[PDB]
């Protein structure tokens, strides 16, 4: 069981457009599973919310159909050699940061799901909390280092992903506390540039606003134009005729080789993708110069996204939308 080429199961448990029992037991079936095992993916990240555990009425009574969601998942990856890491997406509160209730339910969860699968040693590792977005480090660093201490009072060995502010940006891992720990991994994702990755991203106000085709490699273009008809967007001239290219995705990647440089730690980047719209030969290409520069610097990570959730490698039939795009992807 290795965790170094990877895909997501967005969608599913996590950001699913209605909380019905028919999306949860139909968008994911032992077939997907069977389906990423058979094209060479080595394991699977799932994100899940926290309202499928645990409702805000009655706090501390753990769903059993909720569970039975993530052991099935867990149970269809033994069968097929596949690596989990189950990844919390939204946690209780965002005011998690400011109540301190959102916080001891954020940790029991945590503990709760330790002891759940304190059995499962190789199969599964645990990512604490993708959504983080704060002015800076200090809080999230108390909470983290509160959760890695109340896990390791059950399960020394269970692997921890933890990423950094902002989005678990690669930049901020250098402003994570110390953890004298040798179970963890240290998780940044990957969307740059990202005009070119969510190009006419409808949930982007920015990139909706801006609203053009980008191929890659090349350049962005009208910045200029654009900025003169949106006085809002100022901060856009920055990227004015950028070039983009596989040195740019370099330069970006750099911040989290030097944290490495500097912790000798092991490192993953649990999402990076390009939007479906986006032509497939810019997307091919960019996933195969993010990929060789991953395994350029030993760099295990899931691509972003199985199916739907508008960044699918896969059709609904599960199909790939194209095979070298898969190929690559699995390294």
């Amino acid at each position: 069981v290795s965790f170094k080429a990877g895909i997501n199961l967005g969608g599913w448990i996590s950001q699913y457009q209605v909380f019905s029992k028919e999306h949860f037991d139909t968008f994911i079936t032992e077939k997907d599973i069977e389906t990423i095992a058979e094209a060479g993916f080595d394991h699977v990240r799932l994100p899940f919310d926290y309202p499928i555990i645990e409702s805000d009425d009655n706090v501390g009574e753990y769903k059993e159909d909720g569970l039975s969601y993530i052991d099935r998942c867990l149970e269809w990856c033994k069968k097929y050699n596949l690596g989990l890491v189950l990844d919390m997406h939204h946690a209780p509160g965002s005011t998690l940061f400011e109540d301190p209730n959102q916080q001891k339910r954020f940790v029991d969860i945590w503990r709760f799901l330790a002891k759940r699968y304190i059995n499962e040693r190789e199969h599964i590792a645990f990512e604490l909390l993708n959504e983080v977005v704060e002015p800076d480090s200090t809080r999230w660093n108390k909470l983290m280092l509160e959760c890695i201490k109340a896990i390791r009072e059950i399960d020394s060995t269970m692997w921890l992903y933890i990423g950094g502010n902002n989005y678990n940006s690669p930049d901020e891992l250098k402003n994570l506390a110390d953890i004298d720990d040798d179970y963890i991994v240290y998780n940044f994702h990957f969307y740059n540039p990202f005009f070119f990755t969510h190009q006419k991203a409808h949930w982007s106000e920015s990139a909706m606003a801006y609203n053009r085709t980008v191929k890659y490699p090349g350049q962005y273009e009208g910045i200029e134009e654009f900025v003169k008809n949106n006085p809002k967007y100022s901060f856009m001239m920055e990227l004015n005729n950028l070039k983009l290219n596989k040195e740019l995705l370099r330069k970006d990647l750099k911040p989290a080789i030097e944290f490495r440089e500097k912790k000798k730690c092991k490192l993953y980047c649990g999402e990076f993708g390009v939007i479906a719209i986006a032509d497939l030969e810019s997307r091919i290409k960019w996933h195969e110069d993010y990929i060789s520069l991953l395994e350029e610097y030993d760099i295990g990570g899931a691509v972003w996204n199985y199916k739907k959730m508008d960044f699918e490698i896969y059709n609904e039939d599960r199909k790939p939308v194209s095979q070298e795009l898969v190929n690559i992807l699995a390294r």
